[PDB]
């Protein structure tokens, strides 16, 4: 009860910033997550022993793929931690609990392939879930882990608080399906511009939490340039493995996934910052002004990708 997690001074300070990198020491990531739950939520949100057991079952159910791995889970949760801490009074007690957990869990048992590849390969998961295929799988793995003995970190919630939190987590994990992001942000755009956005409207909250999820999920583009650049290598390592597998099914992959079109990467990064990232963090900054450093950091990394194209690196 009187047992805080604490971090070394450089981490204690830098973890509060949006651009924090959780570092290469895997064995510290659990402690970092618990630190964030404790400051974001309270030392009383979760029975420490249940939390620690839940975190380690989550780690065990992430695979050793280049990008969609246990480091991604904690990175995405840290971005959420930063949004929640800079927007203290906008979120309920249940939202704070459920969203860090949602982010830790959002890519559970990912294999490093897209929903399209599952559908072209005819994976069983693609018959069980016709849209948002991996994301319905991730929520389903979260429920599984929550129902292992000693793993129910929400035990102390009421029957209806319990259902409201599992419903927040579900919507939060579905929203990480980038196919849903485009419409979700268009609507958030119109609602904010016509002045109809209303955070007491539960369907409005849902959309705003969905946009936060997309922001946290993409937060590689909001890091210091060397983090951004070295993360992009892990991303393409998956994309190109997927492209190889497409070719094995006798399908020309999209260029994003063709290792034979490495030369086009800098321009594809621009497409991505302009079509997805920048619009994402813009609308997020409009709705939640203290998240502006994500937008500023994204625009800086766009400008570093422009330099790469110009041969200035
Ligand atoms: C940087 N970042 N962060 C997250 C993600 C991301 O898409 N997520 C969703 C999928 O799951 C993985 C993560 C990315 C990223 O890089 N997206 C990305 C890279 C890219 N390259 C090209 C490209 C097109 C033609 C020729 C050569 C390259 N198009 N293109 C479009 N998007
Ligand atoms: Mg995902
Ligand atoms: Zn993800």
């Amino acid at each position: 009860g009187l047992m805080q997690f604490t971090l070394p001074v450089r981490l204690c300070k830098e973890i509060e910033l949006f651009h924090f990198d959780i570092g290469p020491f895997e064995n510290m990531w659990p402690g970092i997550f618990v630190y964030m739950v404790h400051r974001s939520c309270g030392t009383s949100c979760f029975e420490l022993e249940k939390l620690c057991r839940f975190i380690m079952s989550v780690k065990k159910n992430y695979r050793r793929v280049p990008y969609h791995n246990w480091k991604h889970a904690v990175t995405v949760a840290h971005c959420m931690y930063a949004i929640l801490q800079n927007n203290h009074t906008l979120f309920t007690d249940l939202e704070r609990k459920g969203l860090l957990i949602a982010c830790l869990c959002h890519d559970l048992d990912h294999r490093g392939f897209s929903n399209s590849y599952l559908q072209k390969f005819d994976h069983p998961l693609a018959a069980l879930y016709s849209t948002s295929t991996m994301e319905q799988h991730h929520f389903s793995q979260t429920v599984s882990i929550l129902q292992l003995e000693g793993h129910n970190i929400f035990s102390t919630l009421s029957s209806s608080e319990y259902e409201q939190v599992l419903e927040i987590i579900r919507k939060a994990i579905i929203a990480t399906d980038l196919a849903l992001y485009f419409g979700n942000r268009k609507q958030l755009e119109e609602m904010y511009q016509t002045g109809s956005l209303n955070l007491n409207n539960q369907s409005h909250r849902d959309r705003v939490i969905g946009l936060m999820m997309t922001a946290c999920d993409l937060c590689s583009v909001t890091k210091l340039w060397p983090v951004t650049k070295l993360t992009a290598n892990d991303i393409y390592a998956e994309f190109w493995a997927e492209g190889d597998e497409m070719k094995k099914l006798g399908i020309q992959p999209i260029p994003m996934m063709d290792r034979d079109k490495k030369d086009e990467v800098p321009q594809g990064q621009l497409g991505f910052y302009n079509a997805v990232a920048i619009p994402c963090y813009t609308t997020l900054t409009q709705i939640l002004p203290p998240t502006e450093p994500l937008l500023k950091a994204c625009r800086d990394n766009l400008s570093q990708w422009e330099k790469v194209i110009r041969g200035e690196e």
